[PDB]
């Protein structure tokens, strides 16, 4: 078996950071990955929405606004299958970035799925390799449900596989994820259809956040379909798919897509091999370092167990981790506190900390402070569609720290960042109110609120 | 007799309603004069109509640049201007309903007039004496028009917004960000631009990461710039059009020519040699941390400050303060001159905090100051043919690190500082940027991934 000094299971997220970053410090790495390098993320996640997220804020801007902004246009066809070229050809721009970067950092990247051999090994195509340090990066996939029909809706993979627009959709899922594919195919021109479970979608966000989204959708987004069980899918005789309820009522549409979770990759890698301890669900058990009960054996990103499924996440532990194994720092590691949250819905949702409720829960209602801003982002007040936008901030104890901020509406995608920083050095409401406002801008109401 | 009031304050524009209104919220009787539109300049002929039209510059290149790319088949058949200025100026309207609203809730007696002093406690307009132990002068400033022949044929930047058609070619002559806001707004909207600076660029006090930028943006795809181009004269050419001359030889025939070679404070003309208070060499009011002129009870906020910073936000607060102070007792409450955000509407747009790469090397030494940069293509253009570079910087001092300037310039920059702006304002570090975690895929997490 071939020795290498780091062994990387996954080229996504979380094995390329920690690939690379350990290759800087002299380690000789081997990266295996068995479909396509930068995992979920960058094939069939946060890249192809993100492009696909400009194109629909794009027709917005010619369907909504560009008539009161004094323009004639006519928009005379929308080509799905000319975005799918440009959305494909720079997701690979990014693959031969990353083997330019791989390629300069001596990271040996072999092409295959890695199974576990023991504790120390690992096979693919056939060879064995074994290592010191091994790190489980594999990542999740797509959760389907057990009814009858189900096999014919696709998931997100599916989606980002279309050639070309679908005519109707059924979005099946109430998180980030199903709101955002919703999102983006109505402002496309598709009919779509959103089915939640429950009350409404986003669940886990503040009440303001949730609420705007709903209100926004009614009026001028995908069709929401709140306690909506799927009970079952038929196929119909023309060839279209009719989601039927467990509360009696039915939709038909021409795809369906499953967004209702992810569940992790680990059930096929032979961890039973290894020793390495899972909890009921697949997850990988790890401590403060990333490390598993197993010693020379890690796990970051999707897999591990009380992990964020972010990117940013998985390469930051990835990374860190690293640093502790190769640049000598006993003490590093990841910080899962305060990570900032943004998602692609229409309009955009930001988000980092504590909801109302949770910092009810927490400090006690009377000891939490809440500061509110509702406002027409000047971008959309002087149009026919009045968009609304609305920001929050959750204050605890007397000095009013901010363990909540809350945004939605136009460009607060891009104005989180920051208070994210100023978070975690533990700004007040004081430290908020001591700084400048930017003016005219939609961020400035994030530091104008009495 | 004159008519007494608890707070006077001359000028209803930023610094003027925020102070006056702040002053009432505690129980003051305020009289709030003004000569012309509430709001000033930033809400009639500023802030709001420059954003409302970049805006409509924003949708023009997303049509024009980037629409084919995603897929769309787009058909501009016209733009008309005019239609814009009707959105625009119902909007402004709207707002002018808020303030007479919010003004009228607190009981702010309005009136409207030119105000002129009388003495160090009194004021006239209308023929009317107005008299108060506390005096604020808030009149902000006024386009300066150079002395050469000719001037008078180019407009400046109210004229800029009081035309209701589209020139087809415009000399924008200026340096300041005025002038490169309204090029690049010009030129994204079918206008043939041109911009005269006098020196080596616009945006001269800015960063070199920023101004770079902004040339080879402008170069490519943006308005044309003209360097060392000192005016000379404007020739009113026989067909209506104009011809601007430079000292350098060169010339430009144009349909308008916009003067934003700075502006001056609207402080002669009001009798300010009755009351005793100084101003300097060009016309700026001269006064304490607390707002206060040398003579007790006249005070001054906004543009007309000496050493003041010529933004609403600024102007705002300043007021603000000040009637905490006055009329809320808080002896230590005060305007906080330094690390204020700045933001430029160009095409890309600019975001800028604190120290330049060179002014922390004079204040700090080269040797002690650290700079991180960021050079990406933002997502949202990279996936076209009109790619469009987005620049970062951070510029570090101490061994610490602080953060003692964050620089920008990209699509959607706009919108990312003013939250950069409060970690600045706590003493942010470099670890203190390494210490959030990225948001993934955003422009904004490329200030916080620079190693
Ligand atoms: C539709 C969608 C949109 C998303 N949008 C965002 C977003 O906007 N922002 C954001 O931060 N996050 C987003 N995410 C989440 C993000 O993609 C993941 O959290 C991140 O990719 C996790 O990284 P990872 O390294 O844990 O796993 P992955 O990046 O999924 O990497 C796992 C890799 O390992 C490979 N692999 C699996 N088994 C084996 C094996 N046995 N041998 C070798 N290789 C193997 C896989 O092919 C894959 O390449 C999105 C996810 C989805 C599904
Ligand atoms: C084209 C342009 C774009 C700008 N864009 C921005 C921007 O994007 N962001 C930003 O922060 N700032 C911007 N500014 C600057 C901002 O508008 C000013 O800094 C701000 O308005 C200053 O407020 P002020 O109270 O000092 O004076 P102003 O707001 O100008 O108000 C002065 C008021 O006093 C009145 N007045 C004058 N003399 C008298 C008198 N004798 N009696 C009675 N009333 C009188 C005037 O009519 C006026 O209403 C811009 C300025 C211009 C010219």
């Amino acid at each position: 078996a071939t020795h290498f000094d780091y062994i990387c299971i996954g080229g996504g997220s979380g094995g390329i950071a920690s690939a690379n970053r350990a290759a800087m410090y002299g380690a000789k790495v081997a990266l295996i990955e068995a479909q396509d390098l930068g995992g979920t993320c960058v094939n069939v996640g946060c890249v192809p929405k993100k492009v696909m997220w400009h194109g629909a804020q794009i027709a917005e801007a010619m369907n909504l606004y560009a008539e009161d902004y004094g323009f004639d246009v006519d928009v005379k066809g929308f080509d799905w299958s000319k975005l799918v070229e440009s959305r494909q050809a720079y997701i690979g721009r990014i693959h031969q970035s990353y083997d330019r970067v791989l390629g300069n950092n001596k990271v040996n990247v072999i092409k295959g799925f890695a199974k576990f051999v023991d504790e120390k090994t690992v096979e693919v195509n056939g060879e064995h390799y074994t290592a010191d340090h091994i790190l489980i990066a594999v990542g999740g996939r797509p959760t389907i449900p057990n009814i009858p029909g189900a096999e014919y809706g696709i998931d997100s993979n599916g989606f980002f596989d279309l050639a070309e627009q679908p005519k109707r959709v059924a979005v099946v899922g109430a998180g980030y994820i199903a709101v955002e594919i919703a999102g983006v195919l109505h402002a496309l021109g598709t009919e779509t259809h959103l089915f939640v479970r429950k009350e409404s979608p986003l669940r886990s966000f503040d009440p303001m956040i949730i609420d705007t989204l709903v209100e926004v959708m009614e009026a001028e987004g995908p069709t929401l379909h709140t306690h909506s069980v799927p009970k079952e899918v038929v196929k119909e005789a023309d060839g279209s798919l009719t989601l039927h309820l467990e509360n009696g009522e039915s939709q038909n549409v021409d795809q369906l897509i499953w967004a209702i979770g992810r569940h992790p990759a680990t059930d096929a890698i032979n961890l039973a091999s290894t020793g390495v301890a899972t909890n009921e669900k697949g997850y990988i058990k790890v401590d403060e370092y990333q490390e598993t009960n197993v010693k020379g054996i890690y796990c970051v990103g999707d897999i591990m167990e009380g992990g964020i499924e972010l990117t940013p996440v998985a390469v930051k532990a990835g990374r860190q981790l690293s640093e502790r194994l190769f640049n000598n720092k006993p003490n590093a590691k990841m910080d899962y506190d305060l990570v900032p949250t943004v998602v692609f819905s229409h309009p955009p949702i930001g988000t980092i900390g504590l909801t109302t409720q949770e910092a009810e829960e927490k400090y006690g209602k009377d000891n939490i402070k809440v500061y509110t801003s509702g406002f027409t982002a000047m971008y959309t007040a002087v149009t026919k569609h009045r968009q609304p936008c609305k920001m929050k901030l959750v204050c605890a104890g007397e000095e009013e720290t901010v363990v909540g901020l809350h945004g939605i509406g136009f460009t607060v995608d891009e104005m989180i960042q920051g208070f994210g920083v100023a978070m975690k050095m533990g700004a007040t409401k004081a430290d908020f109110d001591s700084v400048v406002a930017i003016h005219p801008t939609g961020s400035e109401e994030f530091v104008t609120m009495r």
